[PDB]
Order: structure tokens, then C-alpha cells, then sequence
């Protein structure tokens, strides 16, 4: 390939010098207070995923891809974070969630409780609850918002509002008899009850709000889509029942309604768009369900109204479930979508008053290599066959996962399959039903007020302490001297 | 496990707040000029590797390891860098070397020349040479030094002094006939000939300095270790012949001589401790060959004398051949050794005048996962057996390494192997003679004067432009503007 400009050294020299110029300008720091704080979480968005998603964004624009700049690559400050859990070398989504949201690391499986709480032991929850940055923001008067493509009671969003001993306790249906008897409340219940005045809530997880065997509006025929609540409660009503009557509060379940809403009119918005998790972006129906980008836009429009500010938590989410199934095309595409929503949030907010942080809870066993040439598709094959089995191999390869396919002592001859298909599973070293997480460190991109405080290699619990300090919320309100 | 201190939230909160205080203290930036510039290059040290080497270091101290802090983890500033070559999506060791040393991105295989030079096309070299930061320093009066565990003529260090159309041209013995007739000179020749006043040069690669069929001093019996220069030159003598007589210039080949040298006496040092690349740190002979840290200590002592300053290029090196051979235990120990050398250099220099940068040329398809518990050995197994083949699997798994083991249609039952052996090769998805590189981005840790300028995600060619600007060398000397 080699573009003709990339053959000339002056091109690279000017490129670096201009980057040097801006780097020198960034010595003048943004010490302003963070009126708003927005946190993007790519579930499973390791540095390997970020690079591959960069190539994909550019390749979808008929470019080689390596030289493309993701919206998160345009953030000025980058830092790594150590994801290890108190119990787990390779962490889960729940324990990490307690770290970057509540400011404390916890055991695998727990949500919003310290390491003293034992998983599935409900009687150890009491006294060990840890509040999240969401609460600190609402307690400081700011509006709060949660947007995700996974269930609203999934592990990543649940750490914002709930304090449960097990992340699997989505509704009272999944709770064991002892847990209910000890007084534990399910995650869905805690969504409406813990913090009642949560301004914006959008995402999947509809079935966990309606009583059991109740028929779902979008899929009335689906037995899976039926409600799960043994309590016989309409939590959707319970949502508005805690809201003041004089305040306009709407519940929506499909995209047509979402686009029709006027943000100046809506003071509280609850949107459950699917019984379970929302579909992948490659499988989304254009008319019925909304994309993450549009969902983030309407949220900011609603939340911008509060003069005290707002906190918004967005989760790409589905990247995790994508890597879990070994379908790199699904996961990588989800990552590009979140990047678009990050760029849109840049047009809806100002860098002077809004602190934006893009990070991930953990990495994955996703590997992308094979000495591919410049421009070679991110889902493409290696240039040469393996010296051993004389068979070609994909550039994308997983360590462990369901992509391991060995036919009778021979690895799959990939030249005859559709490896570019959306649901193709790259080869694996160890067969597993689902691919595992990764203990590697993840990146933290930060732009805005006090983003230079997210420097270097530090722990994962450190991230929310920076945001809270910049916004003058939480425990350390020293950024604004009284 | 669950450390008892980590069960209390106040522990994490205090620790995070402490990180905040120093983060704010780093708002006072280091605008001093860089008298000295030290660059550590972990050959193949991806984000997956730094985390694993972190776990290893702490575990060698009978600790869990995840909480351990590598010397590079204590650097204040981290940044990601784009490694792609002009010809290759997944880069090689040579083209990357041209970027972070000479400031321009190049084709795979070319060293010290721009993207217009074609691999093995010797007649395209003239006019396309790009100078390195090593040259800018020696042209600026500072002493210069190269320390590596690979051959002194290998790909990574060669970009410092040489401008060759092919990295395989170690000596004239490996050069094709047309290259010689077109006037191309080998790398080893260019080491002594391109830059005559290179103060310190240490590493392997003896055979490329001595005439053909000669005898290696350490191994008189090995025919492979016998010299290879068909031109019949003693490049060691060529070294001293260019050095001034009034300046003391010593050549050493074993550890006993190196530790006996007095740095106050030595003005020029050439130390070749092996015919080829030096041994792994796990197989190094204590008396004959020195560790990288020992080489760095004495090297810094010699170069510190120059009052105008010094530049030192260090390469852990053997990390790459460790990943290539699929033996993670070899590579990881190599990485920890490089980290120790970073700590040694930290006491020998001051952060006020010395800019230290640690980066990598590329990544590897090396990943570790499996939801292992806290402390589980980095070379240990997963907690549970795979649901598919009902056999255990190692935590470390390679994408496409030689570790692929199928015994009669089934992957190897690892309960029967010594996965802790130093030469064990973790399992892979695709069998190859050597494991491939990785298109993932690498980290750049920076401490010292103007280290805050290596921020965010930028290209790989940008690293030397920061160092040159801080040291007031190269084209842009505006940092010391009158
Ligand atoms: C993996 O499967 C592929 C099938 O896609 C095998 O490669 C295929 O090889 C056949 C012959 O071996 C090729 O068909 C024809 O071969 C003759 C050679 O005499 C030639 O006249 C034709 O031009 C044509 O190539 C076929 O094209 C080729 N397919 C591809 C996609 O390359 C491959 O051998 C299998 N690998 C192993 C290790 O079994
Ligand atoms: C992978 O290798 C391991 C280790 O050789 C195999 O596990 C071994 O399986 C045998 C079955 O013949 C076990 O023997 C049985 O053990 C229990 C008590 O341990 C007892 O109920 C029986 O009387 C019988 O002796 C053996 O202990 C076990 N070894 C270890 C170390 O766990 C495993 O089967 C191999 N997997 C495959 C798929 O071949
Ligand atoms: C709406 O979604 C449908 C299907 O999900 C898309 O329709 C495709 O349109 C392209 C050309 O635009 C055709 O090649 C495909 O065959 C169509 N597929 C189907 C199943 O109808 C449509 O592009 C989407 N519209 C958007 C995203 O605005
Ligand atoms: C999405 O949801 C709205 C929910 O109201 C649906 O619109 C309703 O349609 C029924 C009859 O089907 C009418 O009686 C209601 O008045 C409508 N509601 C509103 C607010 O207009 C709508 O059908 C759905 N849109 C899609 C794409 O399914
Ligand atoms: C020199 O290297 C040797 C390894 O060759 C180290 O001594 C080894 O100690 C272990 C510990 O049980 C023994 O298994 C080996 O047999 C020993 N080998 C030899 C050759 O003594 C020794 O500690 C090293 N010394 C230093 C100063 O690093
Ligand atoms: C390393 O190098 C030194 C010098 O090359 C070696 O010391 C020599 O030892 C021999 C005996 O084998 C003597 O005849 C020479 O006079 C010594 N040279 C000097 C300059 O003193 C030494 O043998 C080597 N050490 C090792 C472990 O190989
Ligand atoms: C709660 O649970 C366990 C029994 O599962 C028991 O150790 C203990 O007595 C109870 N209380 C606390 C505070 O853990
Ligand atoms: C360089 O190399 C080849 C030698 O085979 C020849 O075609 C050509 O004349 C030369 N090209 C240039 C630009 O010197
Ligand atoms: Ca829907
Ligand atoms: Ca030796
Ligand atoms: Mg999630
Ligand atoms: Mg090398
Ligand atoms: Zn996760
Ligand atoms: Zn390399």
C-alpha cells in the first residue's frame, strides 16, 4: 500500500511537530470545576479491542484503518488502571463496577458492597454498603442518568444504585429463599427504591419490572419475555409513583416514542426497550429499538436542564457478551458504536465545564496479529499459511472460547468457511462455552476539567475519586474552596 | 485469600485520596531542560506483558502480585502509541525502531531509512536515510550509549546508528552479491563506521566483528561461534583505530572485566559478551555474562561524566524471542529484569535533569485469563476445567504460537506436563514455528523533564520528537530559546 505522503519523512516530522505544538499548549491546564461528569464504559474494551475498533471505523470508510483516529483517541490524557478484584486475579463485571463507580474494590460477584460482604451471603450485606458517584452527584443536586444496551439490572449499571450480595439477583425470582427471608431486595427492586429521583434510565431489562407470567408488550407471544416478579408489583408504576405529580414523567419502550419526546418537557424518563438485553448493533431493528448514540443524545438533552449539573453513565456493554461468544465482528462493531456516541456527547457538551472519561472494566483474551499487511481487513486472514499444519489462519484469534473447532485431530481449515460472517467465531487454543475475561490492564481516556489528574498507572478505584473531586461532590469538596 | 486490610473501604479510599494528592502535586510541571535522556525498550512488552510481569515480580516475593508496583508503574505519565508500519498492519522490530529512534515511520525490514526505500533494494537507499536521536545527541556534544542483550547489530539497536535497506544484513557474510556491488555496507560495519564516537556499546554479536573462520575467545570449539566477516576485518580494532589515543578505550568480553572497569578511567567501551545474542536471564552464567541491569549501571557511570549530558538506549530485547518461542516464563523473567534495570538507573540519575522513557516496539498475541483467584501463579492453571474437553488449561494462552499440542485428536492434558518449567510453551489457537506479533498499541511511561508531553494516544514516530525537544537537540531547539 504505502500512501505516497507516508513515503516522505517531512510528512511524519510535521505530524509529530504539530502534535508537539498541541502537547505544549496542554501545559495550560483545565482547573475548572466539573459542572457535568460523563463516564463511558466499554465492557471488555481492552487496548487490543481499541486498536481493532480503530481499524474497523476507518475500514468502514474505505481507509486502511490503522491511521484512523477514534473519538476516544482524541482525548488528551490517557492512563492505565489495574483491574484485579480482591478475590479474583481476572475480575468480573460486578466487582470492577464497584471500583470505578463506588471508589472501593470488592469481591467477584458483589455489587455496591465492600470486600467484607461475601457473595450469595445476604446477612453480610448490612453495614458493608458502599455508595457510588451517582449518589454523590444527586446528593449534591446534580441530575443523574444511566444508559446501557444491557439490562438495567446487569452488573455494570447495578453498581450505580444497588448494594446486593449477588449480581445474579436481577429480580426477586432469582433470589434464593434465604436471601428473601433475610430481607434482601433484588437489584430491580433497588433500582426504583434506593434512589427514587434518578432522572434518566434507559436500557434493556423489561421483564424484571412486571409481575410473573405477564405478557410483554413488544413480544406478547414470547414465554421468555414474560415478567418475572413474584412480588406482583408494577415497578414501572412504582417509578412514577415516587416522582412528583407536577413533574412530567414518561415511560417508553420503543424508538418511535423516544424520538418524539421533547427534552424540555420530560423531567423523568424511563425506557425499557427489550425483555432481556438489547440486541447487538448489527442485529438492531431500525424502527423498533434505538441505537446507543441516539439514546445518549436524548439523555443529555434532558439532563442539561438542571443548572447544578448532571452525571451520566453510559455503557457499551455488549462488547463483553460479544467477546464471550467469540464473535469478534459483533463485539468490535459495538465498540465503534460507543465511539460514535462519545463524539456526539462532544457536540452536546462543552469541554470547559464537562469532564468526560472513557474506560473499561477489564480486558479480554482477544488477540489480533499475524504480520498482516497495511490495510488488511481486521477480520482478514494471515498473508501466509502456518509452517506446521499448512493451513491458513485468521488475524483475529482468541486464547480460549467456543471458536476452538478441531475436526478429528485437525484444526479447522478456515479457507473454506465464511470467517467474515457477523457470527463467525475465531480460532481458540482452549475450548470453552464462553471466552474468559483478561487480567491485563485497561486504558482511561479523560478530557475536560482536571482530566490531567487521571495520570500514569494506578488502581481502578482511583477513577471516581478524580471525577468527584473535579465536580466538588462526594467526600472531598476541596476543589471549590468555601 | 482476600487481604484483611482490603476488606475495609477506608483503606481503598485513603489510598485513592493519596493518589489524588500526588496527582495534584504533579500539576506543577517539570519545564527543565533534559540534560540526559534514557530510553528503555521492552522488545515485545505489550500491556498484557507488563501486567503479567507485575504479577510475577510480586509473586517472586511470596505476594499475590496484582498489587505490586513495577518501577515503570511509578512513572507519572503514560501514553499509548500506534505501532503500525507503512507496509504492515502488525509491525516488525526494524520499522518500529526507525520510528521511535529516527522520528519517521518506515517499511517492514528497513532500518534508519524512510518509506521510499524498498526492502533489499540497495539502490533505493541513497537519499532516503533518516538520522536517529542517537546522532542528534552526539552532534549536540552529549555522550551516547547502546546497551542490549541481543546482538549489537540486531534490528532494535541498529536504527540508532545504521541506515540499511535490510535488517538481515548483520555482516557482509549475509549480504547478497548485488548489494555489495551496488555499494551497500553491512550493519556491523556501520556500527564502527557511521558514528565513530559512540561512547558505550554493549551486547552480543561478536562473530560479526571478526574475520571468517576465526575463533571465539569464550567458545574456541564452536564452529558456529567462529567469526563471519568475509572482508577479513577486525572491527574491534577498527573501533580503537577511530578512537583517540589520549582517550582510554577498553574492550571486554566477560563479566569479570566489566565489573573491574573503573568508569572514571574509561572514555570509550565496547563490550561484546557473546557471539550471537546473549543468553536468557534464566540461563545466564553468573561469571561469564552479566545481566542487563549490571550493564546499565556501569554504562550510566561512564556516560555521566560528559558535562553536556548523555543519551542511553537500553533494550530488554530477549522478551521478543521469549514470546516468539512461546515460552512465557522466559519472556516474563526477561521483562522483570529490564524493570530492575529501570530501578537501578533511577538512583544513578536525578529526575530534575534526566528524562526517562519506557516503551515497546510492538505487542504479542500473549494473553492470560480464566478467572483465576488472587495470587494464582501467573504460570498456573485455571480454577476449573473446560466445559468442552473436560481438561484443565493454563492461565497463559497464546494466540498463534508453537504451543499448539494435539495428541491424537485431543489437545494436551496439561495435568501431566510441567507448566512451571522455564521452557514450557503455553497452548495456542494456531500452530506456527514462531509466535506472531500483535497489532495492539503499547504504552509509553515517562518521568522527568517534559515527560508530560508524551500524553494520550499518538503515533510511534512522536516519541523521539519529545525527547529531542526536551534535550534541546534535533531540529526544534526552542525549549532553550534565548
Ligand atoms: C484447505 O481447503 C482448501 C479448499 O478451499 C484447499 O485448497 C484448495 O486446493 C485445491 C487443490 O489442492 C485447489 O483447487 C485447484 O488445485 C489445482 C492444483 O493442481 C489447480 O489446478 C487449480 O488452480 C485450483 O487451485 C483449490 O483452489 C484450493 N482452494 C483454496 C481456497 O486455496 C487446501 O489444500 C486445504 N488445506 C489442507 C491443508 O488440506
Ligand atoms: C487428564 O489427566 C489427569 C491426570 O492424569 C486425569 O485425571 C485422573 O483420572 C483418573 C481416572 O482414571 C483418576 O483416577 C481415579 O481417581 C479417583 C480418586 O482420585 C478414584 O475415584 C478412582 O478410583 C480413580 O483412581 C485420577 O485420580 C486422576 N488424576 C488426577 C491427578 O486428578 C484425567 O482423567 C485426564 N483427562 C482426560 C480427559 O484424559
Ligand atoms: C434498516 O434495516 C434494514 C435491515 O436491518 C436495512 O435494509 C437493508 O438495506 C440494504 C441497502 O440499504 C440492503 O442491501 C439489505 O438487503 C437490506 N436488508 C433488509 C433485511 O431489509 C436498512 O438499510 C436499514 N436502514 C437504516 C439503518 O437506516
Ligand atoms: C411503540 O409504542 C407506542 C406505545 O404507546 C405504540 O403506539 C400506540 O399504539 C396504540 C395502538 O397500537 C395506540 O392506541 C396508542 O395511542 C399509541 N401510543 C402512542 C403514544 O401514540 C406504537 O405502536 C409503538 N411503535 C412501534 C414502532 O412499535
Ligand atoms: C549462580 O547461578 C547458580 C545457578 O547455576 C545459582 O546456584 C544454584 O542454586 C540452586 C538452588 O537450589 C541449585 O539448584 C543449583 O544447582 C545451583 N547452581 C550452581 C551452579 O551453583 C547461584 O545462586 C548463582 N549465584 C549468584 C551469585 O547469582
Ligand atoms: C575473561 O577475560 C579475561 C581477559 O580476557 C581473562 O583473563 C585472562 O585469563 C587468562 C587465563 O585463562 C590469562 O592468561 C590472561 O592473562 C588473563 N587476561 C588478563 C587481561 O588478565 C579471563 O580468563 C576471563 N574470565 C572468564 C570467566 O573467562
Ligand atoms: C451470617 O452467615 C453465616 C452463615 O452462612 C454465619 O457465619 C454468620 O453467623 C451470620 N452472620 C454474619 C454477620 O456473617
Ligand atoms: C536498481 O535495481 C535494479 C537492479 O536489478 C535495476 O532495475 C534498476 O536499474 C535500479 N534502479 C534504480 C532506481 O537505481
Ligand atoms: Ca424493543
Ligand atoms: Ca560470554
Ligand atoms: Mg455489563
Ligand atoms: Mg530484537
Ligand atoms: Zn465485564
Ligand atoms: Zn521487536
Amino acid at each position: 500500500l504505502v500512501p505516497e505522503k507516508e513515503k516522505d519523512p517531512k510528512y511524519w516530522r510535521d505530524q509529530a511537530q504539530e502534535t508537539l505544538k498541541y502537547a505544549l499548549e496542554l501545559q495550560k491546564l483545565n482547573t475548572n470545576v466539573a459542572k457535568n461528569v460523563i463516564m463511558f464504559l466499554g465492557d471488555g474494551m481492552g487496548v487490543s479491542t481499541v486498536t481493532a475498533a480503530r481499524i474497523l471505523k476507518g475500514q468502514l470508510h474505505h481507509n486502511p484503518g490503522e491511521e484512523t483516529r477514534l473519538e476516544m483517541d482524541k482525548f488528551p490524557f490517557v492512563a492505565l488502571s489495574k483491574t484485579y478484584n480482591t478475590n479474583a486475579q481476572v475480575p468480573d463485571s460486578a466487582g470492577t463496577a464497584t471500583a470505578y463507580l463506588c471508589g472501593v474494590k470488592a469481591n467477584e460477584g458483589t455489587v455496591g458492597v465492600s470486600a467484607a460482604t461475601e457473595r450469595s451471603r445476604c446477612n453480610t450485606t448490612q453495614g458493608n454498603e458502599v455508595t457510588s458517584i451517582l449518589r454523590w452527584a444527586k446528593d449534591a443536586g446534580k441530575s443523574v442518568g444511566i444508559v446501557t444496551t444491557t439490562r438495567v439490572n446487569h452488573a455494570t449499571p447495578s453498581a450505580a444504585y444497588a448494594h446486593s450480595a449477588d449480581r445474579d439477583w436481577y429480580s426477586d425470582n432469582e433470589m434464593p429463599p434465604e436471601a428473601l427471608s433475610q430481607g434482601c431486595k433484588d437489584i430491580a427492586y433497588q433500582l426504583m427504591h434506593n434512589i427514587r429521583d434518578i432522572d434518566v434510565i434507559m436500557g434493556g431489562g423489561r421483564k424484571y419490572m412486571y409481575p410473573k407470567n405477564k405478557t410483554d408488550v413488544e413480544y406478547e407471544s414470547d414465554e421468555k419475555a414474560r415478567g418475572t416478579r413474584l412480588d406482583g408489583l408494577d415497578l414501572v408504576d412504582t417509578w412514577k409513583s415516587f416522582k412528583p405529580r407536577y413533574k412530567h414523567s414518561h415511560f417508553i419502550w420503543n424508538r418511535t416514542e423516544l424520538l418524539t419526546l421533547d427534552p424540555h418537557n420530560v423531567d423523568y424518563l424511563l425506557g425499557l426497550f427489550e425483555p432481556g438485553d438489547m440486541q447487538y448493533e448489527l442485529n438492531r431493528n431500525n424502527v423498533t429499538d434505538p441505537s446507543l448514540s441516539e439514546m445518549v443524545v436524548v439523555a443529555i438533552q434532558i439532563l442539561r436542564k438542571n443548572p447544578k449539573g448532571f452525571f451520566l453513565l453510559v455503557e457499551g456493554g455488549r462488547i463483553d457478551h460479544g467477546h464471550h461468544e467469540g464473535k469478534a465482528k459483533q463485539a468490535l462493531h459495538e465498540a465503534v458504536e460507543m465511539d460514535r456516541a462519545i463524539g456526539q456527547a462532544g457536540s452536546l457538551t462543552s469541554s470547559e465545564d464537562t469532564l468526560t472519561v472513557v474506560t473499561a472494566d477489564h480486558s479480554h483474551v482477544f488477540t489480533f496479529g499475524g504480520y498482516t499487511p497495511r490495510g488488511n481487513s481486521i477480520f482478514g486472514l494471515a498473508p501466509m499459511l502456518s509452517d506446521t499444519d499448512k493451513k491458513p489462519f485468521t488475524a483475529i484469534l482468541y486464547g480460549n472460547g467456543p471458536g476452538y473447532k478441531v475436526v478429528g485431530g485437525e484444526r479447522e481449515n478456515v479457507s473454506m468457511v465464511d470467517y467474515a460472517h457477523n457470527n463467525y467465531q475465531a480460532q481458540s487454543a482452549v475450548p470453552l462455552r464462553h471466552e474468559t475475561h483478561g487480567g491485563e490492564d485497561v486504558a482511561v481516556f479523560s478530557k475536560g476539567p482536571m482530566a490531567h489528574l487521571l495520570h500514569g498507572v494506578h488502581e481502578q478505584n482511583y477513577v471516581p475519586h478524580v471525577m468527584a473531586y473535579a465536580a466538588c461532590i462526594g467526600a472531598n469538596l476541596g476543589h471549590c474552596a468555601p
